[PDB]
């Protein structure tokens, strides 16, 4: 019983929120904060008197306008402003003259409104008991008179409280506390939206602005990636994570190359050591950031190392992208494949045939086709744009998944977690990955890996995850597909060159074939080294299959492998799979004439599990057979070396034999804990190791990002500290460990790669820093993650305190440090023109401490759309430091009293600066609600669609019975639904989106439809595809 009441949205099942309900003269609005009914309306821009009592209205008064009498973002004030008055009312009973030393809040003597003005009574009272407790609420409607009373006793036992506990402490807390608990100081005023890639709930783009001229830039062209060189398209979102880089800057891409430099030379720069250096770069974030990017570091590891002169010179210095979208390969190949593109449509093609459960696995005739290359018959070298390709990441199929597992064990909130949670969700996650039936981990992984490793044309990267338990410390525990992988990487090595064919049958069964180094074609009889080398593979993702009696499954070995033995190397079994690391008790099979290997239903010469049959067990859901021929040497070794003969064309990698050679280990998890010994670090144990990853046939170690976390929490890389979320660029593991041990942990690291024939990876991540100490007003609009404005919010070109000042102590001492040594060494370095500026990199300036005008905007930071106080007609208070000296009345001495809205009679006016009647205008109160004064001067407010126009612009408005233009929502009459847009004018004849809904509107402004997506409302995995 007495509960309230709501309108329940048929597409949501919850509440509709801000919602107008009309029936002839009656109505009833369904508020923002829970949807609750009332038609009972505040009044929303009534200031009221200031201090009748002159000993308070002249004690209160600041002491100056001084930056230390007037807390204050570059001359800003905020909700949390403390400020020195005049005088304070010592004890609650004597006026003093203040101390630079007694600041007190200026909520303790201003209100943005009456309402917020009565809340703060409330609050005080209740939670400061700085008013006796018994007292009833204030009401909105209370008059100035009993409202400063109040006010006034709050600030006396404020007083009496400072001087009994000789401390302001508590005050802070306090008043902090009520701040929060406001919508215009808090996230509910910011439009928290997951659409796209808002993975912390919105973005705040920065603007130009006479308001914030130190935070101006010339700069800032946004989405400009391999598809959007010139701005005239979409292109990938600016906007991701954080405080998002303006890498249009050329001063910025100088710094960008400053710190590339550094990467490259980080052993010889901290250490004095050569041996301990990165030898390639991982390309964070590649559709997120201008892609001059690009184009800057192929230039440096052009001028460098040479990177174009051979393919022994490209492959020593292997460097990838994780380019998601599917034109950028294209692109990559056009700017001379200075990284490596991934191969999304092959990646997409194993997760739409074999890594799904059974009911969903497409047929596995994609394999052949999707890609940038067809395999098949893959007879060529240099051919195809080169590229490496992997089943899983630590961001791909792995951290969702994970957190749906954590989710899942503990109950929380997707993403939310502490250690005990990680490890309670990880033992899930595990029980679930040595499942048949599996609900977060991907199926057919041996088979996955089989295409993955087999395939020609293709730098394959192995994925820690697949080898080792996600979770747990480094190398902790084997996965179950340990033994499989290992022996397929081995296998790699020593047995799969040549050319490829691969084809499906009229079964559905797909055999894939290499032929053996110096054998490209079915019909080429190869070399003396060809004979012992090749691999054929029988795969099926057909739970159920059964061949009749008579059919057969062939693997056409080709023309080097006639009447030939053979041996298995990886065998289906009911129960998983048996793998064979030699010749040794392998079971074995003979081609015929032909060079044709025939298997059926039917083991072959009683030797289990060489029938091809149906199967579903934790490894296998359907058949794997992976079959390599008998008697080659133990140091076979079927592998490819690059050549050093000169390039034709202008390009690194090259698509060949040699680049095949190569295999990528990502040599994490997000989900490695933080170590508990110094031998429990990952840096420790990869120096230790580097020989078994040598036996595997690494050629390149891509280690995390070693930056040091920001642990801040604010998304799963600074919850896990993998290295993707960091304050200082340059501090790796240097002012304290990163989760992987400190920089000498991680330079010998590199050196025991280095000693152990191996590569190593720098993960270059250009596209955001996290939480830097420093604030700073700056002029904003709330925006999507193409920094499109986000039409409902409020916040449009509005001043907020952003977080943006500081790097921490490396980016100071080594910001712009190695510029003048590049522009001796490397000078063709800083003639380049690059494509989106249209102009060279910019080293006149060093950046040593980043601020706002080097940056494009941040993630929303929950301070609220009126965190910055404003006075009404959208005045910003300052101390005259950014923009005009203006100061609430409360403190200065300028009299409130006439100016502002005012009562007379029936009817509201406004009254401007100049004390004068303001008619046929459109203002705004100091809460942000917009008001019309009609030709009379009078507020409108009759709830009934009006026409205006104003500077030559139409619109249909409708103002509440309070005075406030409704905007961003529905309102229902008895004649159809209507809805009004973010600036208060009915929408027509046009689909639109507000947050989470999309309204369709015929031409008369009625909804004829509208839909949910609750995507919107929360942080959710990635959808397949969502970024290609
Ligand atoms: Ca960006």
């Amino acid at each position: 019983i007495n509960g309230q009441q709501y309108y329940i949205d048929p597409t949501t099942g919850q509440p509709r929120k801000n919602f107008l309900l009309q029936n002839g003269n009656d109505w009833i609005y369904f508020d923002k904060d829970t949807g609750a009914g009332t038609n009972a309306l505040k009044l929303q821009f009534d200031k009221g008197t200031i201090s009748a009592d002159e000993q308070y209205r002249r004690g209160n008064e600041a002491y100056s306008y001084d930056d230390k009498s007037i807390e204050n973002v570059n001359g800003y004030l905020t909700a949390d402003t403390w400020y020195r008055p005049k005088q304070i009312l010592k004890d609650g009973t004597t006026w003093t003259d203040s101390k630079e030393t007694d600041m007190r809040p200026i909520l303790m003597v201003w209100w943005p409104n009456t309402v917020t003005q009565a809340y703060y009574l409330n609050y005080m009272k209740q939670y400061g008991n700085l008013l006796p407790a018994s007292l009833p609420s204030f009401s909105t409607d209370a008059d100035s008179a009993e409202l400063n009373h109040y006010s006034e006793l709050v600030q006396q036992n404020i007083e009496k409280r400072i001087s009994e506990t000789g401390s302001t402490d508590w005050l802070r807390t306090l008043m902090h506390e009520f701040v929060t608990k406001n919508s215009m100081w808090n996230k509910d005023s910011e439009n928290v939206d997951y659409g796209g890639l808002q993975l912390q709930g919105g973005f705040l783009k920065y603007v130009n602005s006479d308001l914030t001229k130190y935070a101006n830039s010339d700069w800032r062209l946004m989405n400009r990636t391999a598809t959007n060189i010139d701005g005239k398209n979409y292109g990938g979102a600016e906007f991701l994570l954080a405080n998002d880089i303006d890498n249009s800057n050329p001063v910025v891409q100088a710094e960008e190359l400053n710190w590339l430099y550094y990467l490259m030379n980080f052993g010889t720069i901290t250490g004095n050591n050569p041996e301990a250096n990165f030898d390639g770069i991982r390309v964070d974030a590649v559709d997120n950031v201008d892609v001059d990017l690009l184009s800057i570091a192929r230039d440096y590891f052009n001028a460098a190392y040479n990177m174009e002169q051979s393919d022994a010179s490209a492959n020593k210095h292997i460097n990838i992208l994780e380019d998601w979208g599917w034109d950028d390969p294209a692109y990559v190949n056009k700017i001379g494949n200075p990284q490596l593109t991934m191969d999304d449509r092959l990646r997409n093609a194993i997760m739409d045939t074999l890594s799904g459960a059974p009911d969903k696995n497409q047929a596995l005739n994609k394999l052949i086709t999707q890609s940038l290359v067809n395999r098949a018959n893959d007879n060529t070298e240099n051919a195809v744009i080169p590229s490496y390709n992997f089943v899983r990441a630590h961001d791909s199929n792995a951290q969702d998944q994970i957190r749906q597992a954590i989710q899942a064990a503990t109950g929380k909130p997707y993403g939310e977690f502490n250690l005990d949670d990680e490890k309670k969700g990880m033992e899930a996650y595990i029980n679930d990955q040595n499942s048949t039936n599996k609900k977060w981990n991907l199926y057919n992984m041996p088979s996955a890996y089989t295409i993955l490793l087999t395939n020609k044309d293709s730098v394959p990267r192995v994925y820690y995850g697949d080898l080792y338990q996600d979770g747990g410390q480094y190398m902790e525990h084997k996965t179950r597909y340990f033994d499989t992988i290992t022996n397929l990487l081995k296998t790699r090595v020593k047995y799969v060159a040549g050319g490829q064919t691969m084809s499906v049958d009229k079964n559905g069964i797909l055999t894939n074939v290499r032929f053996g180094k110096g054998a490209m074609n079915a019909t080429d009889t190869g070399t003396d080294e060809t004979r012992t080398e090749g691999i054929g593979v029988v795969i099926s993702n057909n739970t159920n299959l059964k061949l009749n009696d008579g059919e057969s499954v062939v693997l056409h070995m080709g023309a080097a492998h006639k009447n030939q033995k053979y041996r298995a190397v990886i065998l289906t079994t009911e129960d998983g799979v048996k793998n064979y690391t030699n010749d040794t008790d392998a079971p074995v099979a003979y081609t015929d004439a032909n060079g044709d290997l025939h298997f059926t239903n039917t083991n072959l010469d009683g030797q289990q599990y060489t029938a091809v049959r149906g199967y579903a067990n934790p490894d296998v859901t359907g058949y794997l057979a992976v079959w390599v021929p008998a008697g080659a040497a133990d140091d076979q070794d079927a592998r490819t070396a690059p050549s050093d003969e000169a390039h034709t064309t202008k390009t690194a990698y090259r698509s060949n034999a040699a680049l095949d050679s190569n295999v990528i280990y990502e040599g994490f998890s997000n989900f490695i804990y933080w170590p508990t010994t110094e031998s429990e670090r990952t840096n420790v144990r990869i120096a230790q190791n580097a020989d078994l990853f040598k036996s595997w046939g690494i050629t390149t170690f891509e280690l995390a990002p070693q930056y040091n976390s920001s642990k801040d929490g604010t998304f799963l890389d600074s919850i896990i500290d993998n290295g993707y979320a960091f304050t200082d660029r340059y501090d790796l593991g240097m002012s304290t460990p990163n989760k992987y041990g400190s920089d000498e942990d991680l330079r010998n690291a590199l050196q025991a790669l280095h000693k152990a024939g191996l590569q190593a990876i720098a993960d270059w991540v250009p596209d955001q820093i996290y939480n830097l100490p420093g604030k700073e007003a700056v002029t904003v609009t709330r925006s999507d993650d193409h920094g499109t404005t986000w039409e409902v919010s409020p916040i449009k070109n509005v001043v907020y305190i952003t977080n943006t000042i500081g790097g921490g102590e490396y980016q100071k001492k080594y910001g712009g440090e190695f510029l003048d040594t590049l522009q001796k060494e490397y000078p063709q370095l800083f003639s380049q023109v690059y494509p989106v500026t249209q102009t060279t990199i910019d080293p006149s300036v060093k950046i040593k401490e980043w601020s706002a005008k080097y940056f494009n905007g941040t993630n929303i930071l929950h301070r609220g759309a009126g965190y910055v106080l404003r006075s009404n007609d959208g005045k910003y208070y300052n101390l005259g430091t950014s923009t005009q000296q203006f100061l609430p009345s409360q403190l200065s001495v300028q009299d409130n009293e006439g100016y502002g809205f005012v009562k007379e009679g029936n009817n509201y006016h406004y009254y401007d600066e100049n004390k004068q009647m303001v008619k046929d205008a459109f203002i705004q109160d100091s809460v942000g609600n917009w008001y019309y004064l009609d030709k009379n001067g009078n507020m409108v407010a009759n709830q009934s669609p009006v026409e205006i126009s104003s500077n030559g612009a139409s619109g249909t408005y409708l103002f509440l019975n309070n005075g406030t233009s409704f905007r961003s929502g529905l309102v229902k009459t008895d004649a159809g639904t209507y809805y009004y847009d973010g600036d208060g004018r009915m929408v027509r004849n046009q689909t639109v989106s507000d947050g989470a809904m999309t309204y369709v509107l015929d031409e008369n402004g009625k909804l004829v439809s509208e839909s949910f997506d609750s995507s919107a409302t929360e942080a959710h995995p990635l959808k397949p595809g969502d970024l290609n």
